């Protein structure tokens, strides 16, 4: 047996994962997405699914003000001590955020507690549980790792924060975590950048508080040296040991077109790491994430797949759904019109930062077909409703259905750099049902419509222009359901009675 990598496709950066007894548990970040830090669960490595997230309320996820893409949730390490799950972040631009938080659970599939502020605003913030003590270990933004111990109950330090090793050289020390394996005490950490430069290393020392020497076989992973590679900006890794001994590393990277661009976002990946003789790890021989490995030392266990059609048609909605900022429940319903996702639109659309109605899901392959079936009637020329590319605020390619000029229309509208850039209109009947279509390419986004009397190819995007490259920021593609009347409320709801997502990256 075999695998081939990403193990979790989509925007799904900053991997981070415990093995509890057979269970593993995985967290990613989420920035302005909400609800925030999805858990994934295995038992071979392999095959992951979602369970619950980690920050399902808006007392653990306060976002609202928050940027796109570089506000929000960052980097979460998961750990899990004595019946109790941790998972530690950092919370940026959201109003009522302190900073560094962590919540707790007994399920890790939740309920997850209100969040214990620790009082900091450091990046990627490290837990780890090591001879009876909860150390906290995180980069100081001026290219130090901090060290102290925490108190589980309070939050607080009880050993107080104090610089114990640096950076090995390389741009902004990101992503470091904190194990004690054998002799020594270790600091795994990422340097680089979020480019092609992206790799991990690590450090070590007799004692925690240092002084830490480098490895001799630093990097420990990074596609760095191979440009022809398919994976690129590989780093930002976390460890975890089975119960052969043998050891695995979870990553982020990503994965371009042509080798130029990326727009899935950055991914999780999965290598083997191997010990040398002087207790230094090193995945392969030159620290490569290859594109397919032997198989874990784990039974193989592939969960249910997930059914490419959502018929809306219970009272919860599906866990792979997620909104921009904390959503007013007053502009979705499953239980109004029980069989549809009912989305109304209001005032807010993408402009602002708070949440606008909006309701999607992760581009998890670069080849698929999403589609929906939609009732929405438009009163005026300011609503509108349908699907939605999104890539952040200012870039995004829309198909909606509105008013135009005392028709109804279906309308591809693109939006880049903040500014509508291209606009194709059909005429749809006056009523009835759409079926509304967004197909894709590694390079293009393809977008078509169905109605009684009405069928056509509408138009065309690049994935270019929504990717990382070109937009910036740390997210990559969302495509979702969207209802807005822009200034005003939509007069009626939209009704989508299902939505289809069939990834095609096999074929
Ligand atoms: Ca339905």
């Amino acid at each position: 047996k075999t695998f081939r990598n990403p193990i979790i496709t989509g925007m799904n950066p900053d991997p981070s994962i415990c093995r509890v007894g057979d269970d593993f548990y995985l967290v990613t970040s989420t920035f302005e997405y909400f609800p925030g830090l999805p858990v994934y669960h295995s038992k071979d490595l392999v095959h992951w699914k979602l369970i619950g997230h980690a920050l399902s309320r808006p007392e653990n996820n306060p976002l609202m003000g928050c940027n796109a893409s570089t506000g929000g949730q960052y980097a979460p390490t998961l750990r899990y001590h004595d019946g109790t799950f941790y998972v530690i972040g950092t919370n940026y631009g959201g109003k009522g955020s302190q900073g560094v938080f962590y919540v707790t659970a007994k399920n890790p599939a939740g309920p997850w507690s209100d969040p214990v502020w620790v009082g900091n605003w450091y990046v990627d913030p490290s837990i780890e549980f090591i001879d009876g003590k909860m150390y906290f270990l995180s980069p100081d933004n001026q290219g130090s790792f901090l060290l102290g111990v925490m108190d589980p109950e309070t939050g607080t330090f009880v050993e107080a924060l104090r610089k114990v090793a640096s950076g090995l050289g390389g741009s902004s020390p990101e992503g470091p975590h904190f194990y004690k394996i054998g002799d020594y005490y270790y600091i795994m950490s990422a340097e680089g950048g979020t480019g092609y430069e992206h790799r991990e290393v690590i450090q070590r020392s007799k004692s925690p508080w240092g002084p830490y020497e480098p490895s001799p076989v630093n990097p420990v992973l990074s596609n760095m040296n191979c440009p022809d590679h398919p994976f690129q900006a590989i780093g930002h890794a976390d460890l975890v040991q089975l119960k052969d001994g043998s050891w695995w590393a979870v990553c982020l990277g990503i994965r371009p077109v042509n080798g130029k661009y990326q727009h899935l976002g950055r991914e999780t990946f999965l290598a083997p790491v191997t010990w040398d003789a002087d207790g230094w790890p090193k995945v392969g021989k030159d620290g490569v994430v290859q594109e397919t490995y032997l198989f874990p030392n784990l039974p193989s266990h592939v969960w249910m797949e997930q059914p490419v059609r959502d018929d809306f048609d219970q009272e919860t909605l599906g866990l792979d759904w997620t909104f921009i900022r904390n959503p007013a429940h007053s502009f979705w319903s499953l239980t109004e019109k029980p069989g549809s996702l009912r989305l109304k639109g209001t005032a807010i659309n993408f402009t602002t930062n708070d949440s606008p109605s909006f309701i999607g899901r992760r581009q998890a392959a670069f080849n698929l077909t999403a589609s929906a079936k939609v009732n929405f009637i438009p009163k005026v020329e300011n609503e509108e409703a349908g699907l939605v590319v999104r890539a952040d605020d200012k870039n995004h390619y829309d198909l909606l259905i509105t008013e135009r000029n005392g028709q109804r229309v279906a309308m591809i509208r693109k939006t880049l750099k903040d500014k509508v850039v291209d606009t194709t209109c059909k005429e749809l009947p006056a009523t009835g049902e759409v079926i509304l279509s967004i197909t894709a390419t590694e390079t293009t986004y393809t977008f078509e419509i169905k109605a009684a009397h009405v069928s056509a190819i509408l138009g065309t995007a690049s994935t270019r222009d929504v990717s990382n490259e070109v937009v910036g920021g740390f997210t990559g593609v969302f495509i979702g359901m969207y209802a807005s009347g822009n200034g005003q409320a939509n007069t009626n709801p939209a009704d989508f009675d299902w939505f289809d997502f069939r990834c095609l990256d096999l074929e």
